[PDB]
């Protein structure tokens, strides 16, 4: 169980994550409205949300997404797209652990995700902080589904501590680093990380523990099935580093469960 | 077992479905020969078959194929290509059920398949009906492998009942809609649906029943193995909505079985 | 166990194979250095290795790779990229056996691999033999990982016997032909084939024996695990056509093992 307020935020940023997949939302002119196709992001359309920055084929690994200004909810939203291109999938396969001493000592992160973020950090950091200067009353939120959630998590860890809080909402995100990084993500201040999983989705189980990967805490686990609407009672908070009993169970994983986080996600053309 | 006459049709249109994958057959000039690479479609090449309309990157979902005029067999063949592009695959994943009451009452169909067809139906109907007018003694046949088989099925159900029969030959096609639609496809008049499957091919088992999908009846189940020539005694007719004992068995599915329908299907460059 | 000299050769050409995946190494000016990204080919970078010819999207099947001049080791290295593009994967799925009598009598090879090589054989033979004339004391070596190893295996069998030795180092290569071709690859004069496999990598088990495919002898089998450094004591030579007890064992296969051949291979962007 989560509060209705937190449920509304989980639902909203799942739609911001879904919107990042739509092709027209990766080269949109600044100041234009954020829209999706196939009812992918109704709540985002209802809001007075526009593009501050729209990017695709950026850095290494085909970083893609947009930076949004939400005047209704008073948000600065950085939404990363998940895997769609061949270049995205190849970056996922770069799963050896690389030192990220510039984030925390003893921490190691997925080579692919960390390399991709490093390659766009300077540009996007400047875009976000320009927005905070213009709208200092707003709230900064990084979000993304799958690979996009892994990027939103790494980015949040790297840019926190510079005067503005950064909340992160990831959906079906894979493990991003070793246990040192997982513990750091669990105790870091300057914003909250909401790591949302769904039933037996396979992606949050990758890369496997045996390669040295761990999950941060807590986990918000959606128990309602695929194609089933989600209510605030279907989400379970699960505390503990590499906690079992949520998505991390010793049962058969599922691929279609990876595409149902409050609605269909990853399928917007 | 099936008759030799039906076996000959099953083999012929399996090769028309293969020709649709060949890139050269998706942007060819009208009136030119239909040819394939290797021995992908020797029976089509032997016929006096020419392009009426060759299309690619059409509508939504990257609809690809050709409309052919076969003077040897007296056919008007609309052949849809199966999955190859990333865009084809994103469309396959839009597996929510959408209303198609214009086709039949209470029927619901795969969102992607029905949205792809709807985006090209006006253009293709006109070309099919132009050919029927000029060649009223020719037989209209929609066909396709995998996704293409799903598009042929939908297009056939949508255009039937306008004066001319439309027969559909689908190979390794997934489920396309709900039970209402599966029953409509079973009893619809004005043409016959030949839904063909091969051993334990995985694709006719998608999307899973649990998501609300059913299969029309009957099923023509190829029992011979992969890379094994098919004889008319290897094909078994299986009647009953969502019938088991054919491809729909609770065993381990197979991927290479998806590519062997009389010959190799889906591999023409 | 293998000798430290052979181990060093196995390690060097694993990095030449890894280099072929980097996009910048498929369209580089002749004479420029060969480099990779993130420690993918450190030994290649240390060497005085420059491009003689880089190719991409060549022939049929998206043949990709480079021809390198290594002055440090006195090598002419032809490195084929493995699977990355959709076109690559379609070619892999063309797995029926085709006559390659011009290479060896009674031999039959994978249709995709042999068609891909035939479509570039005249261009690449000219490039290799030009380099031989220019540096007649250098050693010619074909190498590749996965699909690249299969192309390197077929190319060496075709181009041997024209006045110079061709050594082949394949990593995680699939079976390329029938038994006759497997025997020929075992005994052919004018160079050596080092076929290297890793633990229970699935790819060297494809296509299955039951489709008529056989593996040449010997097999150099890496017993250390994924993400585990390799030492010369972890490699075991296994002789015999279609020998078991190495990679060819009736146990569960593994996909990540395919990417670890002394290091991460297939992941360079
Ligand atoms: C459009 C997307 C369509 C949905 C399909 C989702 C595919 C999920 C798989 C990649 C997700 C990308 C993604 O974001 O993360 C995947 C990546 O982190 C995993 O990298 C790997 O280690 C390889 C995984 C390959 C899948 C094989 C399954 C088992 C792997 C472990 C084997 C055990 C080790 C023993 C040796
Ligand atoms: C993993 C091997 C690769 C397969 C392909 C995956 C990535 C494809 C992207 C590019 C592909 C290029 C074109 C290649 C064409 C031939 C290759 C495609 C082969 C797969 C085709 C899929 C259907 C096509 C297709 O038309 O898609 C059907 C569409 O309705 C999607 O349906 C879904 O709901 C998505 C399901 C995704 C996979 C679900 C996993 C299977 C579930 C069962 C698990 C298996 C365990 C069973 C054992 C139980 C017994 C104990
Ligand atoms: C993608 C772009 C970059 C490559 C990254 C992915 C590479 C992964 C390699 C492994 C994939 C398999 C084929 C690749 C070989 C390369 C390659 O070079 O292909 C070799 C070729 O000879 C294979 O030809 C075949 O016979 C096709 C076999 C298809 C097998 C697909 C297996 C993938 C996963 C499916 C699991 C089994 C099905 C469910 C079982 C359920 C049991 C209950
Ligand atoms: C370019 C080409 O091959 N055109 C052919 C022609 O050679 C052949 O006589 C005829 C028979 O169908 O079909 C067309
Ligand atoms: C970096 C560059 O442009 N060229 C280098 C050159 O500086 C170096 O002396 C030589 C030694 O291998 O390799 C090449
Ligand atoms: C976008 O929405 C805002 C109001 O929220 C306003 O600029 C206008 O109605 C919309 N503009 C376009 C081009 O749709
Ligand atoms: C992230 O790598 C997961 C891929 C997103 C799924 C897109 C729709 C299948
Ligand atoms: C149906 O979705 C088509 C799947 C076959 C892929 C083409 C053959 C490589
Ligand atoms: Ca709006
Ligand atoms: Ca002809
Ligand atoms: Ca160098």
């Amino acid at each position: 169980e989560v509060s209705q307020d937190l449920f509304n935020q989980f639902n909203l940023f799942a739609q911001y994550s879904a919107a990042a997949y739509c092709g027209k939302n990766n080269d949109a002119p600044a100041g234009t409205n954020i829209t999706c196709t196939g009812n992918a992001c109704p709540e985002v359309e209802k809001a007075d949300a526009t593009f501050l920055y729209s990017f695709e084929d950026s850095g290494v690994g085909d970083v893609t997404g947009f930076l949004a200004l939400d005047n209704t909810n008073k948000l600065i939203v950085l939404s990363f797209r998940g895997s769609r291109s061949i270049e995205n999938w190849i970056g996922n396969l770069n799963f050896d652990l690389k030192e990220i001493n510039d984030i925390c000592s003893g921490c190691r992160g997925h080579d692919g995700f960390t390399s991709s973020w490093r390659s766009v950090a300077d540009t996007l950091r400047q875009k976000v902080e320009d927005a905070v200067r213009e709208h200092p009353d707003y709230r900064v939120v990084f979000t993304g589904h799958s690979l996009g959630g892994a990027l939103a998590t790494v980015a949040g860890a790297d840019l926190r501590g510079n005067g503005y809080d950064i909340d992160v909402f990831s959906y079906g995100a894979p493990r991003v680093g070793n246990r040192a990084f997982a513990e750091f993500l669990t105790v870091q201040t300057g914003g909250t990380l909401y790591r949302i999983t769904h039933t037996n989705d396979i992606v949050p189980r990758l890369p496997p523990r045996e390669f040295g990967y761990s999950h941060s805490s807590p986990e918000y686990w959606i128990k309602s099935g695929t194609l089933v609407p989600v209510t605030r009672n279907d989400i379970v908070k699960i505390e503990g580093i590499d906690a079992t009993g949520g998505n991390n169970q010793p049962n058969i994983p599922d691929i279609p469960a990876h595409l149902w986080y409050f609605g269909l996600i990853g399928t917007c053309l």
